[PDB]
């Protein structure tokens, strides 16, 4: 088993270990870095919030992005708990949104953004 994989690995090893750099540690790398910042946040949100929840989040950002910022942040926290076996549905996002509407997410812990 995995013979084709380990075979391909030898070829890929030459490719991977080579490490194609672009020469400079700037410009594209800066945008790349910033993209990775978003990517990590976007990926967890896209996996935790299903399509429906994203669409609702988008419309929420349309009406008042202030709270969007709070719930986006909140979902990042919730995702960091690794408790998302299931998708957060629209109703779930709305339940969260309800408690965060004024301000109820500032827990006594230093949470990241």
């Amino acid at each position: 088993g995995s013979a084709d994989e380990e075979l391909e690995a030898l070829r890929r090893q030459r490719l991977a270990e080579l490490q194609a750099k672009h020469g400079d540690p700037g410009d594209a790398a800066q945008q790349e870095a910033k993209h990775r910042e978003a990517e990590m946040r976007n990926s967890i949100l896209a996996q935790v919030l299903d399509q429906s929840a994203r669409a609702r989040l988008s419309n929420l950002a349309l009406v008042k992005p202030e709270k969007t910022k709070a719930v986006e942040n909140y979902l990042i926290q919730m995702a960091r708990y690794g408790q998302l076996s299931e998708k957060v549905s629209e109703q779930g996002l709305i339940e969260i949104l309800k408690k965060v509407s004024q301000q109820t997410e500032k827990t006594t812990t230093v949470k990241f953004n």
